[PDB]
């Protein structure tokens, strides 16, 4: 609601953006320094009139905004989620400060390490499910978990981020919106976005996801791909995956009950995070 | 069959390849010339070993090669179906001779009129839909009809190609094989590749395509597409097309009905070949 | 010069971004609304943050820049500097808006110019040409890239960061400009500290390949390896391949020859281009 | 020379063709298999519109190319042609099979690799260098894409495309290569022919920047235009940039400086480089 000029002034006079360490269609994540004590962040410049949009599609990118930066201040506090420190919003832009999380994406770890042991697996799951645990106590759905979302500090500690698919979903209510990353996505929202008469989803998508994330850390490749998408999303809905020979060998029988309890196309009888949380992998 | 030494010799002593004019995976499309004549052809030239596969994959890859070259040799003589001309068997290749069709993909021919007329979509369709019926009554189903499969000739000719996907279906019998196109796909395709008790599809696919191909000369445009791939699928099951009013304005009502009756859902209430050839469209 | 929030809050105060129609290296072009008027321009904003000497030199070459576009700024045919604002960080350029973008775009869509439409185009690059010239600049990096154009399908010659004064007499050695379209005397020079150096001459060499590129929807010396483009500029040789070169005139293809002079003394200037029998209406 | 029936024969009743291993605009690599002994070989298969003298030329370059492979077939740290046919439209060229690829893709894999590494692959390098170099040959072309390894991670030297013989005391003045390795004695005389030319110090001018874009992950010079990176070239305008250089020894940045040596009388010779203390041990 601030003029542009305001929010500009307000965000290089308090912060001295550094380094680009991020970058996205309308945005650019920096490394920045506060002035007054010297002590780094992160700040994310969304430029909402960068993309050439309708004045409907325009007004939608900005309520879209508006429900991230809501939810961004419910979970701000929680130790495995992203802080957002400050934010100066206008009508064309949005500085959001956030916690720096020196290590990058989870991603980017996996690449560099191909396979993370079980004991960092561990470490990281066990970080990521009480997030998961937290958001759906305060019925709010991710929507998008995966390791490019996961972000990193020195001390290899996680931060859930990237809240723009996030809503807040009543209990008892169902979501119908396909959003998130192919790999990642449960079988009831395919089911759900090719056929109308489908129920709906709920926050059980995200124990999908974390299932889809969880084996990746330990196998270094995805549990479903091909080089036709179309035929990708059949070996999702039948929830057809393989702990294959070579990479599987010396893994757990214990992660592998795990994966296998969060990869259910049921979602009735899907895992919940805090049944996630209590399973024997977790018991070192 | 012949020894590699044996089906190279016997190819390039009696064919002299040209210019690429299209190009695959595992192979190449080549103008060649009939040294003792100066006559020309197309020869496609297949590289079963040129990808690093399995020995069950490589011999799946055989088969399938096999399974085409019969095909091809039964529908040889057909005015509107690519003609097998010659073909020179090896372990590691397959030369296989067609007839050169100069005026290339009717795909490449809708880019540049944009949009065809009424006329020239009739004259293209009958003869489409002639060589379908022709197929269905040898119980051979195309399974990837589509303009980038249908070629054309100086005289606007054409002919049907591309019988990769191809396959003996006896009469009664169902299959249940995801392949073809996605803009091309018929519902039962996509309904029996998501519900496993669905009974499986049969020629009727082909006719579905038909309409899908009929749509898009008028039009320029397909009937069923949007950016992300899974909600055209939902769009295909639910048969859910519009004639728009900006170019389909001055279109035919006949025409409008033929692929209403084309584009329909239930593949036992969808026209046959011989009945779409029937329809007042193909009246001369 | 300024806090970079003053650059920044005195430009979006003045001035409202919108699309994105243009990206750089080091900068973003986007359109922009002058809130005052509600009048739409283009906006440059150059980030000089993504050594502190090399910094400066970078700080140095744009204020090059903006005192030779403010020296040329009212001609019908040049990109028009319209504001700019200076922080250590940031660089805010506010320019005309030119609707149909760059010329090289057009020239992809068409593939191939007619010679009644290169003819509209060329009159009023070698126009600009001349006008830079008889105020002693040399442009350096003229193409279809640099040359903008509106609804009207009216030229702008932009992309100044390689221009620079020239004293008449006086010569020039820095090897600068994009390698298709640098003049064979350019190339001579960068070698040999001995020879004189090339003058306003280059941007005719220039004007050349634009042309012939126009009409043929390909550039005259080219291929996969940059060094063999060089063995064929500094010989000067580009040939009018069957094809495409069929249909077009004699007169034309007289003129890019004449554009395409190896020596810069017999090579056309660009009053005398605009006095050839191919811009005669 | 064969028809082109008799060339096809000939290579596949000998060999049994496997999978496309690489790729390039006139050729094919695949893997293939010796049908008598089932050892496993790499086939590098040329086709052919060009005029017919142009024609005769791309056949005179490639009959150079075979004749100075043969000559250079034994060393353990060159590549072997095994076999070849030859006809109008086509050249079948048998070589050793290098499993782990070119160096290039490694290096991608990589980001960049150890000294350790460096110095292993450094040190083949330049002991194949000075065999050329010793048997009047110049490489012309050293670069990573152009070094092929095998599971052991040992190096052979290939794609002799721009070799040449060159008789003690005499010089080369053809500009070839690729641009980033290009020493500046062949940029000056390509230019300017009162240059006396340049010799086989060419190749360990190239062996210098291999040595850099091993350790670095990036060339020495290179810039996002390709004029700016000539300019680099010439006056040797490269920096040791603190985020990939930090963790490497100044010994192996003493001998890229060595290497790296625009005068070509100061540069050092292979022999001279294999002497380093970086080779020491
Ligand atoms: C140059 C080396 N790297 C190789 C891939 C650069 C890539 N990127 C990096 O290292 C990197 C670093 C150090 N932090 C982040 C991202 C964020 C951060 O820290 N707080 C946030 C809050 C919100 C958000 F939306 C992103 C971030 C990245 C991507
Ligand atoms: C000129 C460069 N282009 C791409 C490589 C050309 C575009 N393509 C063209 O013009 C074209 C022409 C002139 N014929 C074909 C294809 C076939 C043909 O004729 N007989 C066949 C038999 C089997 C088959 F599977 C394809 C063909 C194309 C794609
Ligand atoms: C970025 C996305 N699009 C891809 C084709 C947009 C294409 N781009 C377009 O249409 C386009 C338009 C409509 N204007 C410009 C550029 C400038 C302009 O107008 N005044 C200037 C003054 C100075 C300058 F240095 C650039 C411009 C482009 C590139
Ligand atoms: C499809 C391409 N890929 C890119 C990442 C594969 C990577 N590359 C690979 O697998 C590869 C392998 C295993 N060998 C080679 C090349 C040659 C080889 O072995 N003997 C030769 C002799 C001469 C020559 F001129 C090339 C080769 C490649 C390109």
């Amino acid at each position: 609601e601030l003029p542009d000029w305001a929010a500009a002034k307000e965000f290089y006079q308090k912060y001295d953006p550094k380094d680009v360490i991020g970058r996205g269609v309308s945005s650019v994540v920096r490394r920045c320094v506060h002035r007054a004590t010297g002590h780094e962040f992160a700040v994310k410049i969304m430029e909402v009139t960068a993309e050439r949009l309708s004045p409907e599609q325009l007004e939608e990118v900005r309520e879209a905004t508006r429900r991230e930066t809501h939810i961004l201040r419910q979970v701000a506090g929680h130790p495995h989620i992203i802080t957002l420190i400050d934010s100066y919003e206008s009508s064309s832009f949005m500085f959001l400060v956030f916690d720096l999380m020196r290590k990058g994406e989870l991603f980017d770890y996996l690449t560099e390490k191909v396979a993370l042991s079980e004991k960092e697996t561990r470490s990281i799951m066990r970080s990521l499910l009480e997030a998961v645990s937290f958001l759906h106590a305060n019925n709010i759905v991710h929507r998008d978990l995966k390791p490019e979302n996961i972000l990193l500090d020195d001390n290899m500690q996680i931060r859930l981020s990237d809240f723009g698919f996030s809503c807040h979903l009543e209990p008892g209510e169902k979501l119908r919106e396909l959003c998130g990353t192919p790999g990642y996505l449960a079988p009831e929202i395919l089911k759900c976005s090719m056929d109308e008469t489908h129920p709906g989803y709920g926050k059980e998508v995200d124990l999908w996801a974390c299932g889809v994330i969880l084996f990746t850390l330990l196998a270094g490749s995805p549990p479903f791909w091909h080089r036709r998408q179309i035929l990708m999303l059949r070996m999702i809905m039948e929830g057809q995956y393989q702990f294959s020979s070579p990479e599987w060998d010396d893994r757990s029988s214990t992660v592998k009950d795990l994966i296998s309890r969060l990869l259910q196309v049921d979602p009735e009888a899907r895992l919940t995070a805090e049944q996630a949380l209590q399973h024997p992998f977790f018991e070192r």
